[PDB]
């Protein structure tokens, strides 16, 4: 369109932000992330959605809804779905038009094993891993590239 | 009753058969196999309903229901769940009186790695992979044996 | 509050007790669980609501509420996603101010070998199995300790 539609997708867990285990999350909330997300895509005259949904099915319904309604490019923390959710790696990779990158907040080279590993990374264009919430910022500008 | 019911559960991303992944899913799309199957079991006298949903737990709902309502049989592609989700396949073992056959459109052994196992298909009464959208036609025919 | 609040979260299949492998589970069905609860609660002074959900993310939603709601624990059979879900897991991280009881009927410990591990377990205050129905009653007890 006239200008790039991004979609952010956070997954299940993710709307507790300043409220679940702090010293790995951070202190700011879900609110304040969106907040966050919002000022800086209006000041890059970026249409952006967030969304965040605690459903594994949800979530491939919202990817399937962006491959419909124009959207350029996915943002997406699946949260613990990263670590053994086949079916929305498949749904990532359904929508072979939409550029899409994963984001987690915290380090997950360095903390429990299975957090180790993620099924969805291989179909996406891109990630960021450890960098805070910033990483969500560092997306959206792989995707504005 | 009067005529064999079947129930034909399909998974997360099968509503997008036809746009995702066509050379390995094949070209043509969902409504396509909705159409091609209710023509076959009009066919046989067999009443058909076909069921896709990306929610585990709205699949494991409808197995359920299946129970109440006077299901002999259900055609079931699971989709990527069928590598992990042991919730649908505790549901497939709760229906002890209902006939299942899982379907692959692709042929699993030879895709990546995870693609190999299923954990559905030690509870089911057979299995097809690799024949394409006939494979449905080809476990209803087992079910209406 | 004025008296102890209890959340009992039964997951996927655990409404199709004593349809379901009745060898396993047992012959007592679902309503006859709740009643027990119900029945033992009330002759405890303590306020309960068993919730069951096939809905891994309906679970999580369900422990999200509990937060929110003034829950002191929370007695939890994930049935089948115990064995995988790590977003269960989290979620029950998330409410570190809730005591947490896992429970399973069976003796998961001398089943399938995919039935050994519990992902959820290393984040729940205690755990329960191999009791039956009863193990429901000793979680309710622990917590009330
Ligand atoms: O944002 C993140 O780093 C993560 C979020 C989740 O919620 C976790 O399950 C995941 O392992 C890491
Ligand atoms: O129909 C199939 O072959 C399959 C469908 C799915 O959607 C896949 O995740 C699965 O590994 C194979
Ligand atoms: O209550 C239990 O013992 C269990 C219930 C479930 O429904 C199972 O998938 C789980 O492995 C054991």
């Amino acid at each position: 369109g006239s200008h790039m539609k991004i979609l952010v997708i956070n997954g299940p867990n993710l709307n507790f932000l300043g409220i679940r285990e702090k010293n790995i999350y951070g202190n700011e909330n879900y609110e304040y992330l969106v907040n966050m997300i919002n000022e800086y895509c209006k000041s890059k005259n970026i249409e952006v959605e967030c969304y965040q949904s605690n459903h594994e099915g949800a979530i491939i319904d919202k990817i399937q809804e962006a491959y419909f309604n124009g959207t350029d490019g996915i943002v997406i923390n699946p949260g613990a779905y990263t670590h053994y959710s086949y079916a929305i790696r498949d749904a990532l990779a359904s929508v072979s038009h939409i550029k899409k990158i994963e984001v987690h907040i915290s380090n997950v080279n360095e903390r429990e094993e299975f957090r180790h590993i993620s099924v969805t990374e291989p179909v996406c264009n891109g990630q960021i891993v450890g960098q805070g919430l910033k990483g969500y910022i560092m997306a959206i500008d792989m995707l504005n590239s």
